[PDB]
């Protein structure tokens, strides 16, 4: 029989065994586990993707991505699972190092030390910067998908909303609304719903900085519109410069409806945090786009200067182009491909 982990069958036997739960989404499941082949721990994510049009496009999405990426502080697939044949494809698995927790999980139990919070905030831009070099969104940046070691080291996960933006297209009006976890989503998702840029995981950087700082969520959104309330309660109403920048005319009016509401200065919700942690927090969530830092200024900036060394922060050196975004087709196209991208990993080829 193959293994079950809560009622869900992982059909990863003979090579992979001893499951264990260590986390689920919408649409898979994640366990622990035990390579048999090779005497290591991995972790499995299992994915049931072919119902759905938006599940196939963003799992053919992580794959692609993550297979093509190598980086310290971005988790590899070692392995993908799945039928030999098409019509007998119902799951994927995707096995890769095995990492002992998350920040979300850390963050329950410990107080970070400035050094670690530092140190862990390095890490986190010194993957996003490969991302980006790389012409990726990564578009949901979270604690939950930061792995951690005891050794301190850090690696992004879940490329599950990932996507290529060549630099070389104007992506206005064609992005995915709605994208990222509520509490990390830059104002412009929920103002330039389909005209965001990559700077959205700047921001979703600084509400992890600010949760390393506090134990907890800076922007607690009860539902996608309280979301927007909750920003503008600590960073103040817009000003009159950021609000023309904002091209979408319903957008603006919106804002300009909402009542004055004055800024929430960053010592008074970080008493006790390093002065140089809360510039940079200032910077990453800044309201326009434009004006937010960069990823690359960001590892630059004072706070990060004992990590800060260019000569180590590797980059992309193939960025991806308009050719990996080909994915708005039917379901059954996309099964075909990520049939096509997984093959490399079966006996046979
Ligand atoms: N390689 C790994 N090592 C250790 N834990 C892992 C690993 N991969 C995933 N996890 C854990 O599994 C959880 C869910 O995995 P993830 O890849 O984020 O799933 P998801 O199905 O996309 N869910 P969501 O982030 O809500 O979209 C993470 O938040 C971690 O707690
Ligand atoms: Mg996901």
């Amino acid at each position: 029989g193959p293994e079950m982990v809560r009622g869900q069958v992982f059909d990863v036997g003979p090579r992979y065994t001893n499951l264990s739960y260590i986390g689920e989404g919408a649409y898979g499941m994640v366990c622990s586990a035990y390579d048999n082949v090779n005497k290591v721990r991995v972790a499995i994510k299992k994915i049931s993707p072919f119902e759905h049009q938006t599940y196939c496009q963003r799992t053919l999405r992580e794959i692609k991505i993550l297979l093509r990426f190598r980086h310290e502080n971005i988790i590899g697939i070692n392995d993908i699972i799945r039928a030999p044949t098409i019509e007998q494809m119902k799951d994927v698995y995707i096995v890769q190092d095995l990492m002992e927790t998350d920040l979300y999980k850390l963050l329950k139990t410990q107080h970070l030390s400035n050094d670690h919070i530092c140190y862990f905030l390095y890490q986190i831009l010194r993957g996003l910067k490969y991302i980006h070099s790389a012409n990726v969104l990564h578009r949901d940046l979270k604690p939950s998908n930061l792995l951690l070691n005891t050794t301190c080291d850090l690696k992004i996960c879940d490329f599950g909303l990932a996507r290529v933006a060549d630099p070389d297209h104007d992506h206005t009006g064609f992005l995915t609304e709605y994208v990222a976890t509520r509490w990390y989503r830059a104002p412009e998702i929920m103002l330039n719903s389909k005209g965001y840029t990559k700077s959205i995981d700047i921001w979703s950087v600084g509400c992890i900085l600010a949760e390393m700082l506090s134990n907890r969520p800076i922007f607690p959104g009860k539902h996608y519109l309280d979301q927007l309330n909750h920003i503008l309660g600590i960073l103040g109403s817009p000003s009159q410069e950021d609000l023309n920048c904002i091209i979408n005319l319903k957008a603006r009016n919106y804002l300009l409806s909402l009542p004055h509401k004055n800024k929430v200065p960053w010592n008074r919700l970080f008493p006790n945090a390093d002065s140089k942690a809360l510039d940079l927090l200032d910077k990453m969530l800044t309201f326009n786009p434009h004006k937010r830092i960069e990823v690359e200024q960001a590892l630059a900036h004072p706070y990060l200067e004992q990590y800060y060394d260019p000569s180590d922060e590797p980059i992309a050196e193939a960025p991806f182009k308009f050719d990996m975004e080909l994915d708005d087709l039917p379901k059954e196209k996309l099964k075909e491909l990520i049939f096509e991208e997984t093959a490399r990993f079966q006996p046979g080829y």
